[PDB]
C-alpha cells in the first residue's frame, strides 16, 4: 500500500522498494501479477512483479532488454526470424525490432495478463507488441516448440521466469533439446540464465546439458540489475554453429543506426559481460 | 542519521536517504555489537545461519562488509592499483580498518611497508574480534596501522612518500566527508612518488553518478594524469554493485590494462574474485555512464 515496502524474498535476505501507489494486484490464469508506482524520491518508477518476483522497473528495465536481445542478435550473421519465449512485457521484443534485419518475430508467453498489463502501465516497455513484424500469442512455450518446425529460428530468447513456478520446464534437457531442432544451423539460443550468487550449480548443470545435447558453444554473460536478486543475473549464449565466438560481436551494434539510443549494451560491455569473477569463470572455460 | 533502530522485527534493514525509495535487508541471528564509538554508529550481527552472508558489518547504518562477499570490494581495489603499478613497494590504505585491503595488498611480493590509517579504532578492535579472515593482516610486521583522520596523516606526510594511495572509506555523510574533497586528492597527489596510483571508494553508478563524475573532473583538475572507474559486483551494496576510480600521477599509463598481470605471481589462484580478464571488463560501462571514463 501506499508508504508500505514491496518486499522480495524466497535465505535470510530481501530486497526491498518503497510503494508510492498500487496500481494492479490480482490472479491471472497462472500467476499472482502486482503493479505499483514506487516512492518518486527514488529513481525506480513502476514495479512489475510475478509470484513475489520483481520483473521490471522503469529505471533499469533496459539492461536486461537490451542484453538478451542484443548480445544475441549481435552474435548472427543475419537474424531475419527470431522467437521469444515469455517476455510478454514486450522489452526484448523492444530490442530484437531495433534491428534492420529482422523480417519476423514470434513471441509466446503463457500469460496473456502479462501482456494486458504491459500495455496498460508500461507503454515505453510494451510498444512493440503491437508491431507487425511480431506475431504475439498466449500459450505454453514448450507445446509451443513441439509445434514448430524444424530450422525455423535465427536466434530464439528464453525470457521466462525461475524454475520454481510455470516456467519450470524451460529450464530442463527435453525442452533445450526442442530448441537446437528449431534453430536454423547458424542459430543463436540465449535465455534467463538466473544469478552467480544464489543459482550457480543450476547454471552450471545447463551450461553442460546444453552442450551435451548438440550446441556447439555456450557461454554465460553477466549484467548489472539492481532489481533482481543480489544485483546480477546472466544469460546462457548458445551457439549451434561450431567455430562461433559469441563473447566478440560478430556484427557490432555501432554499425547500427540504433546504437545511440541504447542505454546499457554496446560492444564494450558484450565482451566484458563474459568476463567472470574467479569463483565462477569455470562457467565459460 | 541511522543507528540501532535499522534493527526492527528479525532484520538489518539498509534504509538510508542517500538511496532513497529502496533498501536491502538481511535477516538477524545475533546482534553481536551495537553502539557509538567516538565517530560512528557501529553495529555487527550474525546474519541468517540458513543463508549464506555470515557476521554483517554496517557504519551509520550503512553495510561496510559481509563475510560472504567482502572478497569482491578488497581483492578489486587491492589489485587493480598494483597491478597497475610497475613495483610497487610502499603502500597507504586511508580508512580501511576491517584490514581487507591491507591482506589483498599483502599478497604483493612487492610491497615492502604499508601503513593504514582509519579514524575508529573500534572498527579495527572490533575486525579482530568478529572477521578474523578480513582482519588476519592488521598486525603484520609489513604494515604499521595508526588511528587518525586521513585528511590530517595526508596533510603530514611528505611529498614523494608513496607508490600507490588505497582510500577506502565510508560515504561522503560522516567523518569521511572531506576525503570526498579536493583539498585532501590535492594532498594525495603530492604524496604519491611520480609514478603513483590511487584509487579509492567510488560509489554506485546507479545512486551517486553525479558524484562519480564531479570527484573525476577535480581528480584531473588536481593534477593526475588519467582517472577512470572500475565497477564491481557486490551484492550487499547498495544496488548491488559500487566502483572505484583508479588513478594515475602519471601521464601514458593504461590502467585499464594490468601492467603487472596477476597470473604471473603466485598468488592468483587464492583469489575468488579478480583477475585480469576481470581487470579489464571492470572498466566497461554500461552507456549511460560511459562518459565517466570516454
Ligand atoms: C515478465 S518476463 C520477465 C521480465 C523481464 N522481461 C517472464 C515471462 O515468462 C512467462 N512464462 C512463464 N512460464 C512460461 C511458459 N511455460 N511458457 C511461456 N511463457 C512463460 C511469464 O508469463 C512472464 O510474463
Ligand atoms: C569499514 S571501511 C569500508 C568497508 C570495506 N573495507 C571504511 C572505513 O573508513 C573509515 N573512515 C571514515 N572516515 C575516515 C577518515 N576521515 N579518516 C580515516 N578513516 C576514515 C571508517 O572508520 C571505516 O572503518
Amino acid at each position: 500500500i501506499s508508504g508500505g515496502w514491496f518486499r522480495e524474498e524466497n535465505p535470510g535476505q530481501a530486497m526491498s522498494l518503497r510503494v508510492e501507489k498500487v496500481l494492479y494486484d490480482a490472479p491471472t490464469k497462472f500467476q499472482h501479477l502486482t503493479i505499483f508506482e514506487s516512492d518518486p524520491k527514488g529513481p525506480w518508477g513502476t514495479v512489475m512483479a510475478l509470484d513475489g518476483c520483481i520483473q521490471v522497473t522503469d529505471y533499469d528495465e533496459f539492461v536486461y532488454h537490451e542484453v538478451l536481445g542484443h548480445t544475441s542478435l549481435c552474435s548472427h550473421p543475419k537474424p531475419e526470424r527470431v522467437l521469444i519465449i515469455g517476455g510478454g512485457d514486450g522489452g526484448v521484443l523492444r530490442e530484437v525490432l531495433r534491428h534492420g534485419t529482422v523480417e519476423h518475430c514470434d513471441l509466446v508467453d503463457i500469460d496473456g495478463e502479462v501482456m494486458e498489463q504491459s500495455k496498460q502501465h508500461f507503454p515505453q516497455i510494451s510498444r512493440s507488441l503491437a508491431d507487425p513484424r511480431a506475431t504475439v500469442r498466449v500459450g505454453d512455450g514448450l507445446a509451443f516448440v513441439r509445434q514448430t518446425p524444424d530450422n525455423t529460428y535465427d536466434v530464439v530468447i528464453i525470457d521466462t521466469t525461475d524454475p520454481a513456478g510455470p516456467a519450470s520446464k524451460l529450464f530442463g534437457e527435453a525442452f533445450y533439446k526442442d530448441v537446437l531442432r528449431i534453430l536454423k544451423p547458424d542459430g543463436i539460443c540465449c535465455n534467463q540464465g538466473e544469478s552467480i550468487w544464489l543459482d550457480l550449480e543450476l547454471i552450471e548443470k545447463m551450461s553442460r546439458f546444453i552442450r551435451e545435447t548438440g550446441f556447439a558453444s555456450v557461454q554465460y554473460a553477466l549484467m548489472h540489475v539492481p532489481t533482481y536478486p543480489c544485483g546480477s543475473i546472466g544469460t546462457l549464449v548458445c551457439s549451434k554453429k561450431a567455430g562461433v565466438d559469441v563473447t566478440k560481436p560478430l556484427r557490432p551494434v555501432e554499425d547500427m543506426p540504433f546504437a545511440k539510443d541504447l542505454k546499457y549494451y554496446d560492444s564494450e560491455m558484450h565482451k566484458a559481460s563474459f568476463a567472470l569473477p574467479r569463483f565462477a569463470r569455470h562457467i565459460n572455460n
